[PDB]
């Protein structure tokens, strides 16, 4: 457990780092950027490809010292040409392995891929947003390696931004300056530098595509929803989560005082003195701390971080989030934007580790009323309101006579997933003008080929396909390996890169490129469909009805009578 693959991490670091310098080659190149020339350097794959690799492109100022928990500024623009031909490091975390902290406030960079830097005419742009909780992630290689992407003619991006409490402190005093959400804004300023730099890359500044998997697409929704970035790009994919997600979103202004006191601070909870001691603090010592932050009840009603996305208390300078995801969703410019949304067939199962540690969490189905929205229940969740409402759930998951893991897991699958899919669209639905959303569901399951994720669910060996099952089709990581093309694992990368980049293009899943696709007639959702149709992908590709339908509806039920908050 853990110690035994700390070593094999350990002993799949230093492979990462013979293959990646191996895979180095002498072929440096220059591009213009706003800020000046940078100098990539080409990287060879595991399958005999090339790509352009540019790395540690910083798109804002270092936030470190007084810039700490502010929002970003945009960076110095250099004499010369900077080298770009190594990673830079990851934003300050605590390491899923490891278990310790690793990395560093100054992480505000991104990286840039291609397989050509003159080409004909101009690719379309994928930009990925990480997820992890907006507490862990990168885009280092190791992880987010491009090497299927670059097989198509397209840019991919790799962003990073702060995490944690360093990137989402919130505090009420408008004095202080630190209304929240500055991760988000590092977003919003990776996604200005790509609209303005991209080109210079081969891009289309015209055809930018942004997508991401869990807190990644929480991003990505977020990213669909602020004025800020209105026309900036042009389609998006949500992958296993959206804005409104009960874990994508937490008022968390009184939580920095809570902070602060794990931390050694002594003092009032006044906002002013918190932010000037945990000014001072060092990075490590708060994000290891938090851990701690949320309260013993906190975690009852289902908050899964202390720091998130948060509604920021007043509106300065480059507000992002003014208002509650629900009603953003009003006048949103992305909801006019081409857009593909998608889960994997068992995200719940994304839930072993945590039930492992005392099964006590099964009990909770014994009424469930812990997973009734927390706008809808009481504190204590025993209103005859919330006992009868948790009633609901518990009958759409608990299948026989007794609780187990399988409904706790199928139900955590549309708590933290199906339910707030199914609320986004029907909001999306009358916030609203013609513009296509397509379904997928993820169903295809390998053991020959895995992402670290897999053992940060320190799972191994278990069927069914969990939340971040998917990222191993996408993205390279030290983990992987060659696979033959004959096998059913390329065979997903071939199809998954390739709907993603038929999508970027046209905003348009589908094409006849697509061995599998064959039989496939993929049209989207609309305003009146009672039952959603998606593109199932397994070993074969099946448009069917979603099959979580029956239990999302019966979510949809607990509002009966508050149908203003559905």
């Amino acid at each position: 457990v853990s110690l035994m693959e700390k070593l094999k991490w350990k002993i799949k670091c230093i492979e990462n780092k013979f293959l990646n310098y191996r895979l180095t080659t002498n072929e440096t190149v220059v591009a213009e950027t706003e800020y000046g020339k940078v100098k990539g350097v080409k990287r060879l794959t595991v399958y005999d490809d090339s790509y352009y690799s540019f790395e540690g492109i910083p798109y804002a100022q270092p936030p470190v010292g007084e810039l700490r928990f502010k929002a970003p500024q945009r960076p110095t623009p250099w004499a010369g040409v900077r080298d770009c031909c190594n990673h830079k490091d990851k934003s300050v975390q605590v390491d899923f392995i490891t278990g310790k902290v690793c990395g560093s406030e100054d992480c505000l960079y991104l990286s840039v891929y291609t397989n050509n830097l003159n080409p004909e005419t101009k690719r379309p742009v994928l930009v990925y947003i990480h997820g992890g909780g907006f507490i862990i992630g990168e885009n280092h290689r190791d992880m987010y390696g491009p090497d299927y992407f670059i097989k198509k003619d397209v840019v991919l991006i790799n962003i990073q931004y702060r995490l944690g409490a360093l990137g989402f402190l919130s505090l009420n005093s408008e004095d202080l300056n630190v209304p929240g959400n500055a991760g988000l804004k590092d977003q919003v300023m990776a996604l200005r530098w790509i609209k303005n730099n991209c080109a210079n890359f081969g891009g289309n500044p015209d055809n930018i595509t942004v997508f991401g998997e869990s807190a990644g697409a929480a991003s990505t929704h977020y990213m669909m929803l602020t004025e800020q970035t209105r026309g900036l790009f042009h389609r998006g994919i949500l992958m296993s989560g959206n804005a409104i997600c009960p874990w994508a979103n937490t008022q968390c202004q009184h939580r920095a005082f809570t902070l602060a006191k794990l931390a050694g601070y002594k003092g009032e909870d006044n906002d002013k003195d918190v932010l000037e001691f945990l000014m001072k603090a060092k990075p490590q010592d708060l994000i290891k701390l938090e851990e701690k932050v949320l309260t013993l009840e906190e975690r009852t009603n289902k908050v899964m971080f202390p720091f998130g996305p948060t509604v920021e208390p007043y509106q300065t300078a480059d507000c992002v989030l003014p208002k509650h995801p629900r009603e953003m969703v009003k006048t949103a410019w992305g909801n006019s934007i081409p857009t593909m949304m998608g889960n994997t067939s068992y995200e719940g199962l994304f839930f072993t580790s945590i039930l492992k540690q005392m099964p006590l969490l099964v009990k909770e189905l014994e009424t469930c009323v812990n997973f009734v929205p927390s706008e809808l229940a009481d504190a204590e969740r025993t209103a005859p309101e919330t006992l009868e409402m948790g009633a609901k759930i518990k009958k759409a998951h608990v299948t026989g006579e007794t609780p187990t893991a399988d409904n706790f897991m199928d139900l955590c699958s549309h708590f933290y997933f199906w339910f707030p899919m199914h609320r986004l669209l029907q909001l999306r639905f009358n916030h609203t003008s013609g513009t296509p959303v397509y379904l997928y569901r993820f169903d295809f399951d390998s053991e020959d080929l895995i992402n670290p994720y897999r053992i940060m669910r320190s799972g191994r060996g278990v069927k069914g396909v969990s939340h971040t099952d998917e990222l191993t089709y996408f993205f390279w990581n030290q983990l992987a390996k060659r696979m033959p093309k004959e096998s059913r694992e390329y065979k997903t990368i071939e199809r998954m890169t390739g709907i993603w980049t038929q999508f970027a293009t046209t905003g348009n899943p589908y094409s006849n490129e697509i061995e599998g696709m064959e039989n496939v007639s993929w049209d989207p959702i609309e305003k009146s469909d009672e039952v959603y149709k998606c593109l199932n992908i397994s070993d074969e590709l099946k448009m069917i009805d979603v099959p979580e339908m029956g239990k999302i509806k019966q979510w949809e039920s607990m509002f009966e009578k508050h149908r203003d908050l559905f």
